[PDB]
């Protein structure tokens, strides 16, 4: 059920703090990297931090944060690209993707686009 989102750009797992803060971590042991990907509509998902009990949201300024409740900003188009990596594109801000920098900090949505390694993720099983 619970997955971990491994980013190709540095090998960071997307982390959601109980705080609402979003970042990346390389440690498989981190309790805040276990995510629940729920289908809404065919090919649309919401991303929940199991432990944080919050939903990933993208703001109109490209910020990444985690919300206590589900809003129009918590829906993403989940796509299996040619390379077998998944991309998560904001349903509201249709040009922006969830992305992580090779630093472990998230990348502003407004700076993302196709061809970038930052937007590539590999959903893995949460069995460390």
């Amino acid at each position: 059920d619970p997955k971990r989102l491994y980013c190709k750009n540095g090998g960071f797992f997307l982390r959601i703090h109980p705080d609402g803060r979003v970042d990346g971590v390389r440690e498989k042991s981190d309790p805040h990297i276990k995510l629940q990907l729920q289908a809404e509509e065919r090919g649309v998902v919401s991303i929940k931090g199991v432990c944080a009990n919050r939903y990933l949201a993208m703001k109109e300024d490209g910020r990444l944060l985690a919300s206590k409740c589900v809003t129009d900003e918590c829906f993403f188009f989940e796509r299996l690209e040619s390379n077998n990596y998944n991309t998560y594109r904001s349903r509201k801000y249709t040009s922006w993707y969830v992305a992580l920098k090779r630093t472990g900090q998230y990348k502003l949505g407004s700076k993302t686009g196709p061809g970038q390694k930052a937007i590539l993720f590999l959903p893995m099983s949460a069995k460390s």
